[PDB]
């Protein structure tokens, strides 16, 4: 199921290249993980106070056409395979004229902070998705 | 293919920690960038400078393996070599370690050649195409 | 007249220490004087073509309280000086609970962007200010 | 005593103005109090032995000329003054040429990471420090 997250363009997302830096991609990315997670009801630090936390074991991005200041972009976030501890989130970027900027293939682990080891996923994230 | 590894050390930042407590995972992606422009400076390239010459570089694809964490303090150093080489890119293969050679993660990049104000693949500079020959 | 741009914090705002980094503050503050201005219809990537800018001359910021990630804040703006060449923007930064977490007066200049020079308000920013 | 330490302009430093993003300049003074009390021995490592951590309590930065991308620029960081529980920064930059781009004046305040209260500066600190 699809989940999408607006995000304008501003001069620290820019580079002297006249186009958002590489790895601003990256942070839009996160934020719209981080929204679709909201909007079935999970807060990420009140969630590392239980101790569990996400972070990145793997990500491929593909940047196909570049996006400048002041674009409102729109961010679309799917789960498309889990497992035990990890998620694999498939996302993309579009422009207002529904161009495709990139898209990333974004393999998260759950573990939790103090120990940062596999922990295994809870049992309320499984039951939504 | 010029295969000499090129080594640049990165200090960590509180910018680059986030509440996790760990660095942020784009500030590797940066860190990365940093190695690749220190690379090509290294080979006598600026890419200041060739942003007026209508060259620059972007990234076209990124692939990153987060291995083990990164934390505040941490002396860290990038590893950069060129693997492959066409008309107008190349690819980058790199990899960050730290103070006790533990192999934190490691990234592949396809790099384009691109006139900026149009955005359009150009073929590499010749000057820069000499300099990686081998 | 007070303009009100909300912001949600996000990992990449924030620091080891657990709250946003004092940085990531400054481009706040930034987002709000762009959203502000954009209110009055004066958007920057369009007139970056017109050959006219905002840079920042001088900012001073005190802070008060800290943020935590997935607060969402408000960053409250208002312009209170403008001369020829120049203006001051007013601004803070409040959580859910209406606490001041830090407030900043920045001076921004109206430049050209190719040598960076001073240029002088265009007549119409002084009208609808 | 001065502190000098080098900052390279990178990319991610600059926004599609050309120059240095204006809070770009706000994470290099932080690297270099960083650096200049690392040089004093003052690791984080060490401060949180004293169990202190430094906060930003105000600052006020002016901003003279730009940075742009490949400048090899230096910080140039001096603590000003030194009271109960905070110290005062001054700091520089300057490009290759010597060239004055901007500077700042940072109001420190020692902290307790439990709680962020007001802790007296470290012995060792006021006594490293003049
Ligand atoms: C680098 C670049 C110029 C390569 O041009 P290219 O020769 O068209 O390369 P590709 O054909 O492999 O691009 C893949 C697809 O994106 C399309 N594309 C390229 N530039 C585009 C643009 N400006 N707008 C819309 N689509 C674009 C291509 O047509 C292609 O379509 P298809 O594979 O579905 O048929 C272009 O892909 C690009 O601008 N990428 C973004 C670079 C970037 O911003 N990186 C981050 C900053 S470093
Ligand atoms: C995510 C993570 C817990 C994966 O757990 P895992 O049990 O090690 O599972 P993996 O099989 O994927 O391990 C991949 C490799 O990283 C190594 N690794 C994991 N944690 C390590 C650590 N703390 N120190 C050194 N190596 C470590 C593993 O040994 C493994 O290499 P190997 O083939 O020699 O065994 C761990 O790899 C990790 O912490 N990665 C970095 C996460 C990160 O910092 N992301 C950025 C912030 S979101």
């Amino acid at each position: 199921t699809l989940f999408r997250w607006p995000v304008r363009v501003y001069y620290e997302d820019t580079d002297a290249g006249g186009v958002v830096y590489h790895a601003s991609y990256v942070a839009f990315y996160e934020r719209a993980r981080t929204e679709m997670l909201r909007h079935h009801h999970f807060s990420q630090q009140a969630l590392m106070a239980e101790r569990v936390a996400f972070v990145v074991r793997k990500m491929t991005v593909e940047y196909y056409a570049p996006a400048r200041l002041d674009d409102m972009l729109e961010i679309q976030t799917e789960i498309t395979s889990m497992r035990g501890t990890s998620l694999v989130f498939t996302q993309r970027i579009v422009n207002a004229e529904n161009t495709l900027l990139n898209e990333a293939e974004v393999l998260v682990v759950c573990v939790d902070p103090l120990k940062m080891k596999p922990r295994a996923l809870p049992k309320s994230i499984v039951a939504e998705f």
